C-alpha cells in the first residue's frame, strides 16, 4: 500500500520531469483550449502532463524538449513496424495512385481479406472495421442476433474497447449489454456462473492475454472450461485477439490448439492505419451476405478504405509474415526471460509478465494470474519506474507495458536491461 | 408491378454484359468475405462494380469503362480521388513519423480548428468513425443523466450500431430506444410525455442522410430543443452529414444549439474519423485529470494522417467560403434537376439540402421514413442502372454528394441523363 517516502519520491521525479519539459508543459496549457484535459485518447494522459513528440524514425522520437527516446510502447502493440518503415511507405504511396474515396469496392480489400483468412486458422470469412472496439462490437453484436440471448460473459481487467471496458470493473460509459464478469483465469468461479447463466449466454468474451489489465496469460484450464461450456450452452465463444493476433503466426488460437467461434483483430495489421476485424466461423459470418434474405447489415464508411486494405495487405504479406511472428515472439521470450533474471539476481520484489514480444511490470513477488493481482501490486513504484525509463531515454507505457517493434535492437534491448538494473540498484531503499 | 420487373431484369442483365470482369472479382471475393462484401451499402444486385483507379471527380471500373463520380464517398469524398493538398498532408505526416505513440501539436491543431468551426462546440474529442461518435455521445448522455431511454427516428441513421433506416435492426447496440416518425410533431410530443422522465438523450439528424435527404422542418426540431432542456435530456445533432452544409454545420444555418454534436466524413480530409463535442460542461467530463473522469482511449484517435489531413481539409481546402459555394451550387443544380422533372410531367422529384441530394419517384411531400418508402422502388433501380450506362456514378439509392471536383461538365452530362432517362422510360412513367 501507499507510503509517504514513495509519494515524496514520484512528486520530485514529477518535479523534474516538469522542469526538463517546458514547452510541453505550454503544449498542454494550448490543448486544453479545444480537447477536455488537452487529450482525446485518455490512456496518453498522464500526470504533471504527457510528453508531446516533434517526431520520429525508425524505433527512435524525438520530444518538443529536445530529448531523444527509443520507443518500446509501440502504440500499444499497433506500432509493429516503427515510425518510417519504407515498406509501409510504399503501400501509402500505391493507395494514392489507385485513388482516395473511391466510394466502391476495390480488389485490394479481397486481397486483404484473403491474407488475413490465410493467416488465421479459425477465420474462414473476414469483415474490417476501423477500429478494435467496433470489431468487438460488431462480434457481440453477431452473437446476440444469433442466438437471440442478452447475456454477455466477460472478466474483471478484460479490455475490448472504448464501449466495452472492464479493466476496472462496471464502466458507466459501457454500452449497455447485459455482461456478467468473471474473475480471469478462475475455473471454479467461472464454472458457477456459466451454470447459473449460460442459458441465456449469446457470448463468452476474452483476451487469451490481459493485455491494458497487465499482460496476464490465460491459462489453458480457463480456456478450456470456456470453450466446453460455449458449446455446451450454445454461446458463442469470441476470442479478442486485437492484441494476442501477432504472438505466432496465426496468433494464440495457433498456439492453444482452441478454435474460437469468432475472433476480432485490432493494431498493427492494417500497417498501423486505422483498423479492425472480425471473422470466424464460415455458417455464423455468411448471416453478413448481403445477397440472403434478412442479411445484418454492417455498413462503415472507411471499413475497405484504400490506404488501410494496402498497408494491411503488405504488412501481412511483405513483412510481419508468420515466420517473422515465430522469430519476434522468441526474440520477446528471451528479452522478457532476461529481465526476470535480472529482477531475480538482485533479489527485487518486480517481475514481467506476458508472451511473445509483450509484456509488463508488475512491482510483486506473488503469481499474476487475474485483475486482483495485477492491482494488488505496488502502483508508486511502477510510476517511479516509467519517470526512471524516460531519464534513461526509453519510453514505455505509463502503465509499465511494452511491445517490441521489428525496429528494436541490440542497442535498444542492453540499454532497457541496464536502465532496469539502475532503477534496482538506485531505489533499493524503497524495495525493501 | 410485372412490367417494371421485366424492365429491372433486363437492366441487370445489360450490366451483367457489359461488366464480366467485375463478375469475375465477385466470384474470387465471395472465398473471404461475405457475399463477397465489408461494407453492405457497397453492395448492389446483380453484383457491384469493382473500381480499377481514378483521379479527381473520375474513376474507371476494372472492364476499363470511365464514370463522374456523383457519390462521392457518401458525403465524405469531398476532396475528389487525387487532391494535391490532401497529399501534401500526407506527405507531412508521413514526415512526422507514423504510430509515435504519444501526443504531436497535430491534434491540438486539427481540434482549434474544429472548435472555431461549429459554434456549439466548445470541446472535441476525435473517433475512428461516425458510429464510434454517436455511440460515445449516448454513453455521455446516459451516463451523465443516469438515464435509459433514447428518442431517435424511424430511417434515421447513426451507424453499424445505430441503424435505424427499417426500424429496429436485430444487431444494434441494446440501448433502450423509442422511435419516433421523423417530422412529426404530434406523436413526437406523445412520446416524450409518456417517455421524458426517463430519456437520456434525443438523438437526430437535421437532415435524413442515408435515409433519403428528408429535411428537417424548423417546428419539428423546435419540440426537440424545448422538450429535451425541459425534460433534462441531452439533444444530440448527429451532423456526420450535414455538417458540411455552411460552415458551422445545420445549427449555424438554424440559431438552433444541440447539447452534443457528432461529426464524421470528409472533416479528417479523407482519412478515418469521426469526432463528438458539444457544451463544455459535458465534454469536461472526459478530461482525464478530473474526479470520476469518464474514459476514452481508441488506438487510432489521434493518428497523424488524419490529424494533418484534416487540419488542412479545414483551413486548406473546405473553408467557411468553400462551404457556402458548393452548398449554393448545389442548391442551383438540385432546382436544375426539379425544373427538368416539372417540365417533362415527370413523377419523380429531388430532396436534399446545399450539395446533397436523393431522387424519389414520388412527387408527394417527402417528409418521412413513410413517404420515402412508398415512392416507387423499381424506378428507383432502373435509374441507377440507367445513370451507369451513361458514365455517371451515384449511389444505388439514388443519392448524390457533390465533390469539389465536380464542374460544368459533369453537372451538365447529368442533367441531360436524367432527361434521356425521362424520355427512354416513358412508358414505365
Ligand atoms: C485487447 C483489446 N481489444 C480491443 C481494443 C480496442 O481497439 P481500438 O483502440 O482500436 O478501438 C484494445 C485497445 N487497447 C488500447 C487502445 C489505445 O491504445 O488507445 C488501450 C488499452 C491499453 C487501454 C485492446 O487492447
Ligand atoms: C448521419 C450519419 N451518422 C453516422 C454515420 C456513421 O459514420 P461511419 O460510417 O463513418 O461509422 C453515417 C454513415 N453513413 C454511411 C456509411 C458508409 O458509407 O458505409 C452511408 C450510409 C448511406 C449507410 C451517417 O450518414
Amino acid at each position: 500500500s501507499d507510503t509517504a517516502e514513495k509519494a515524496q519520491a514520484i512528486a520530485a521525479a514529477r518535479n523534474t520531469f516538469a522542469r526538463d519539459n517546458p514547452v510541453s508543459a505550454g503544449h498542454h496549457e494550448r490543448a486544453r483550449r479545444s480537447m477536455p484535459g488537452g487529450n482525446t485518447r485518455s490512456i496518453l494522459f498522464h500526470r504533471p502532463f504527457p510528453l508531446v513528440i516533434a517526431q520520429g524514425t525508425g524505433s527512435r522520437f524525438q520530444d518538443v524538449d529536445g530529448h531523444a527516446y527509443v520507443n518500446f510502447l509501440g502504440e500499444y502493440t499497433a506500432g509493429l513496424f516503427g515510425h518510417s518503415h519504407p515498406v509501409i511507405r510504399a503501400a501509402v504511396e500505391r493507395a494514392l495512385a489507385v485513388g482516395l474515396n473511391l466510394s466502391t469496392q476495390t480488389e485490394n480489400e479481397a486481397l486483404f481479406a484473403e491474407a488475413v483468412c490465410d493467416r488465421f486458422p479459425s477465420i474462414d470469412l473476414v469483415r474490417f472495421t476501423n477500429s478494435g472496439t467496433e470489431a468487438n462490437l460488431m462480434a457481440l453484436a453477431t452473437a446476440t442476433a444469433i442466438t437471440g440471448r442478452k447475456t454477455v460473459l466477460a472478466f474483471d481487467g478484460g479490455y475490448h474497447g472504448g464501449l466495452l471496458n472492464f479493466a476496472s470493473g462496471h464502466a458507466p460509459t459501457n454500452a449497455p449489454y447485459h455482461v456478467v464478469l468473471g474473475v480471469y483465469n478462475d475455473v471454479e468461479g467461472t464454472a458457477d456462473l456459466l451454470k447459473r447463466h449460460g442459458h441465456d449466454c449469446a457470448a463468452i468474451l476474452v483476451e487469451p492475454m490481459l493485455g491494458a489489465g497487465g499482460c496476464v496469460p490465460a491459462e489453458r484450464a480457463f480456456l478450456d472450461l470456456l470453450r466446453a461450456e460455449a458449446s455446451r450452452c450454445g454461446a458463442l465463444l469470441i476470442f479478442d485477439e486485437v492484441m494476442t493476433s501477432r504472438l505466432s503466426g496465426g496468433g494464440a488460437q495457433e498456439m492453444l490448439g482452441i478454435s474460437a467461434d469468432l475472433t476480432t483483430l485490432g493494431k498493427y495489421i492494417g500497417g498501423g492505419m486505422s483498423f479492425g476485424a472480425f471473422g470466424g466461423r464460415r455458417d455464423l459470418m455468411e448471416r453478413f451476405d448481403p445477397a440472403r434474405d434478412g442479411a445484418f447489415a454492417h455498413a462503415g464508411t472507411f471499413n475497405n478504405n484504400i490506404l488501410t486494405m494496402s498497408a494491411g495487405h503488405a504488412a501481412l504479406t511483405q513483412i510481419y509474415t508468420r515466420q517473422a511472428a515465430s522469430d519476434l515472439s522468441a526474440s520477446g521470450d528471451r528479452f522478457r526471460a532476461n529481465l526476470n533474471r535480472i529482477a531475480v539476481e538482485n533479489q527485487a520484489p518486480l517481475q514481467f509478465t506476458g508472451l511473445g514480444s509483450l509484456g509488463t511490470i508488475h512491482f510483486s513477488r506473488a503469481p499474476i494470474r487475474s485483475a486482483g493481482d495485477v492491482r494488488a501490486a505496488d502502483q508508486q513504484l511502477k510510476e517511479l519506474f516509467f519517470f526512471h525509463m524516460l531519464r534513461k531515454g526509453i519510453y514505455l507505457a505509463p502503465r509499465g507495458m511494452y511491445a517490441l517493434s521489428l525496429e528494436i535492437a541490440d542497442a535498444g534491448r542492453d540499454a532497457f536491461a541496464e536502465a532496469l538494473a539502475d532503477f534496482i540498484g538506485e531505489q533499493r531503499a524503497l524495495l525493501m
